């Protein structure tokens, strides 16, 4: 509330604006790729990308932009969490948001791009499945985002949209949670009952959306209640028990984890520590199966 009025450690987060090299849009306020100049010490050009401002916002939109900056600083960091690298807020020019940039983009549309590149495990030679995704993958990108959103929680921080098009995919495969701000999305496919009826959001509404998200990642992006119309009889069949059936590239317990996600009550669902442990624990489970190279 009001963020963008807490105090500023320009000498922590503050970046030269010429020592930006701004490049193409990634989206849009407005997400541009650009290199840095050692921004970091561990390289000394670097790509990132940058959240800035349009052409004459109003005062309302600045304050909003400066909010966000506020916000990611006041959150810290975290492995899973897009990470903030600096801001240009100085007189000078625009008001600049600079975060590590994130190559493969969102998960949603990375995942339907890998539909038939994938297996449950490659088997030798493995040359054969080079770049596939497999259920390691998928368990291991599940477990990234329950421990960015413990990390979150810890920090009283409650994302409200957590969705795949909100996650990131960097290298190595690492992922980031991220917001772009958002109709056409359909965002009611992610709302927990409570939110719908009552527009309440909490820690437990967010474990609610982390259940759709298994259920993405799990069908390899497909779209939530494929073909289900979400009018009002959709609403009060969700509050009445109705759930999405397993989807195609799931395991028993991950189908299990998605139903706990989804308890009608709130506090009978997992909380997202409990989530980092049980996926941690699949995770480990599912590489105990892949044992040629023992
Ligand atoms: C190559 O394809 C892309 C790669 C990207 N890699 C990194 C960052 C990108 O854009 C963003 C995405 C989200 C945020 C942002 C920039 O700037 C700061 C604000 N923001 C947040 O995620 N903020 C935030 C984070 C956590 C919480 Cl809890 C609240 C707000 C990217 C956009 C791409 O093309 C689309």
């Amino acid at each position: 509330e009001h963020a963008e009025r807490l105090p500023y450690d320009a000498s922590k987060w503050e970046f030269p604006r010429d020592r930006l090299k701004l490049g193409k849009p990634l989206g849009r306020g407005q997400v541009i790729e650009a290199d840095a100049f050692g921004i970091d010490k561990t390289a000394t050009c670097r790509t990132v990308a940058v959240k800035m401002l349009k052409e004459g916002a109003t005062h309302s939109e600045h304050r909003a932009l400066m909010s966000e900056l506020k916000i990611l600083i006041h959150i810290g960091h975290h492995l899973n969490v897009v990470n903030l690298l600096g801001a240009c807020t100085k007189p000078g020019g625009p008001l600049m948001v600079i975060t590590e940039f994130c190559k493969f983009g969102n998960l949603s549309t990375y995942l339907r791009s890998k539909r038939n590149e994938f297996v449950p495990y490659k088997v030798a030679p493995e040359d054969l499945y080079k770049d596939f995704l497999t259920l390691e993958h998928l368990i291991c990108y599940s477990f990234q985002v329950a421990k960015g959103m413990e990390f979150l929680a810890s920090r009283k921080c409650i994302h409200r949209d957590l969705a795949a098009r909100n996650i990131l995919l960097s290298e190595k495969n690492v992922v980031k949670i991220c917001d772009f701000g958002l109709d056409a999305r359909l965002p009611l496919k992610w709302m927990a009952p409570e939110t719908i009826f009552d527009r309440v959001y909490t820690i437990q509404s967010d474990v609610w959306s982390f259940g759709v998200l298994l259920w993405e990642i799990f069908s390899l992006g497909a779209s939530p209640y494929p073909g289900v119309k979400i009018d009002e009889e959709f609403c009060r069949r969700l509050k009445e028990g109705t759930r999405m059936r397993a989807p195609d590239y799931t395991t028993p317990e991950m189908y299990q984890t998605m139903l706990d996600c989804w308890h009608g009550e709130p506090s009978q669902r997992p909380t997202f520590s409990e989530l980092v442990e049980h996926l941690g624990n699949l995770l480990q489970a599912n590489a105990q199966q892949d044992r040629h190279h023992h």
